C-alpha cells in the first residue's frame, strides 16, 4: 500500500482495491470510534456502499462493543454543496440513536462536491470531529481531497463559506476510476497535466507517451467482471500519484500559487460557461491561454505551447473557446473579452511558465491588462 505524507503525517494511502479490502479494517484500528458516518451521493453509493457495509460488519464483528456505520445519501450534483444540505446532514447525525458525538469519524465517499461538503460538516460538528477522504473522481484524488480546504457554495459564489480541516486519512483507490464517467475522467486530467507542466518535464513527457494507452482504457468496453485498467495499473497509478504527490508536497511546504497555473483565465472562463462546461475543461483552455500569454511576453518558447496544446488534446480536453463541443453545449453563451476581463478583476497576477516543468518565478507574475487582452483576442 503506497503511502504519501502531507503536513508531517502519512495520511495518504493509495492503491487498487483499498475500498474492497483495506479501508474498513484500517478505520477500525487506526480511527477507532463507536460511530462511523458515511456521506456520499446516490450515483456513487449505489455502486460502492454495499460492499463496504459488509466489509465494515466483518471488521467490526471482532471489536466489542461493535461500532456502527451510518449512511447518508445526498442527491448528486453541486446543488448539494449548500447550507441546507450541510444543515440536513447535521440534523440527521443529531437524530441518531444515540446522536453522533465527538468521537464520530465521518467518511467522505465521493468527488469534490461530497468531499468539500463532508469535510466542512466534520469541521463544525460539535466544533470538530475526525473525518477521512475517499476520493472517487480523478480531480478529487489529485486535487480537492488534498489540502483540507472544505466549504459549500452560496448564490453569490463558490466555496465562500467553509474551513480548513485536515482529514485523518486520504484513501486513494484507483478502482473508483473504473466507473467514473469518461467526461469526468478527462476533466480531472486537466489538473494532472497542470501539475506536470509546473514541476516536471520528465513527468509531462510520461503523460504525452501514456495518453493513447490511458484514454483507450477509459473509453474501453469492460466485461461484467474484469477491471477497466487491467494491464496498465502501474502506468495509471504512476501518473495519478505523481500529481497527488506534488499537491501534497506543495501543501506541506507562494509556491502554491503555481498550483493556480491556467486558473486565472480558466476561472474567468468558467464563471461564464458553467455549469455547461466543466472546471477542468475551462482550465485546459486557460492553460493554453496562459501559455500563449507567456509566449507573448517572450518568456515561453512556442515549441512549449504546442506541447501543452497537444497534450491537453491527447487526453480529450478542449484547447480553445472555439471548440466544437464547447460551442454546442454553450448555445447562447459567449465569452467576450470584456466579460473575461471583468471576471479576472474579481480574482493581475498570472502564473507564467518559462519551460515545461519550469516556472518563470516561484510565484505568480504581474501582467499588464494590455497583454492579457491580446491573448484573449
Ligand atoms: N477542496 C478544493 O480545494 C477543491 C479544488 C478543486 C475543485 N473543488 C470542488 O470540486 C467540485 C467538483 O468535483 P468533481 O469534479 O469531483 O465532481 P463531482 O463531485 O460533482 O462528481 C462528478 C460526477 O461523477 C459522479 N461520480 C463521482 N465519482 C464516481 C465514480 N467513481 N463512479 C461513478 N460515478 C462517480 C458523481 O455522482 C457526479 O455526478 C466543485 O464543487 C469544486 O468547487 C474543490
Ligand atoms: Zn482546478
Amino acid at each position: 500500500p503506497t503511502k504519501i505524507s502531507i503536513l508531517g503525517r502519512e495520511s495518504i494511502i493509495a492503491d487498487f482495491g483499498l475500498w474492497r479490502n483495506y479501508v474498513a479494517k484500517d478505520l477500525i484500528s487506526d480511527c477507532s470510534s463507536t460511530t462511523y458516518v458515511l456521506v456520499t451521493d446516490t450515483n456513487i453509493g449505489s455502486i460502492y456502499t454495499p460492499s463496504f457495509e459488509e466489509a465494515f460488519r466483518k471488521r467490526a464483528a471482532e471489536i466489542t462493543p461493535s461500532p456502527r456505520l451510518l449512511i447518508y445519501n445526498r442527491p448528486p450534483g453541486e446543488v448539494s454543496k449548500s447550507r441546507q444540505t450541510k444543515a440536513d446532514i447535521e440534523d440527521w447525525m443529531l437524530s441518531q440513536n444515540p446522536p453522533c458525538g465527538r468521537d464520530t469519524v465521518v467518511i467522505a465517499l465521493g468527488g469534490g462536491v461530497i468531499g468539500d461538503l463532508t469535510g466542512f460538516v466534520a469541521s463544525t460538528y460539535m466544533r470538530g470531529v475526525r473525518y477521512v477522504q475517499v476520493p472517487t473522481t480523478l480531480l478529487a484524488m489529485v486535487d480537492s481531497s488534498i489540502g483540507g480546504k472544505t466549504a459549500i457554495d452560496t448564490p453569490l459564489g463558490k466555496n465562500l463559506i467553509g474551513a480548513i480541516w485536515q482529514p485523518t486519512k486520504i484513501y486513494i483507490d484507483l478502482e473508483f476510476l473504473e466507473t467514473l464517467p469518461v467526461r469526468e475522467f478527462i476533466n480531472g486530467m486537466a489538473e494532472v497535466i497542470k501539475t506536470a507542466a509546473i514541476s516536471s518535464e520528465e513527468e509531462f513527457t510520461a503523460l504525452e507517451e501514456n495518453a493513447e494507452t490511458i484514454l483507450k482504457a477509459v473509453r474501453r468496453e469492460v466485461t461484467p467482471g474484469e477491471h477497466r485498467f487491467e494491464g496498465t495499473e502501474e502506468i495509471l497509478k504512476a501518473r495519478i500519484l505523481a500529481s497527488a504527490r506534488h499537491k501534497a508536497y506543495v501543501v506541506s511546504a507562494g509556491l502554491r500559487n503555481l498550483l493556480n497555473w491556467g486558473h486565472s483565465i480558466g476561472h474567468a472562463i468558467e464563471a461564464i460557461l458553467t455549469p455547461q462546461i466543466l472546471h477542468g475543461e475551462c482550465v485546459a483552455i486557460g492553460m493554453v491561454k496562459e501559455a500563449e500569454l507567456a509566449r507573448h511576453l517572450g518568456i515561453l518558447k512556442g515549441v512549449a505551447v504546442s506541447r501543452i496544446v497537444k497534450c491537453l488534446a491527447a487526453y480529450g480536453l478542449p484547447t480553445s473557446l472555439k471548440d466544437a463541443r464547447i460551442r454546442k453545449l454553450t448555445a447562447g453563451k459567449h465569452c467576450s473579452v470584456d466579460q473575461l476581463m471583468f471576471n479576472m478583476a474579481l480574482d493581475k497576477k498570472i502564473v507564467l511558465l518559462s519551460a515545461i516543468g519550469t516556472p518563470y518565478e516561484t510565484r505568480a507574475s504581474v501582467v499588464a491588462n494590455e497583454d492579457i487582452r491580446v491573448v484573449l483576442a
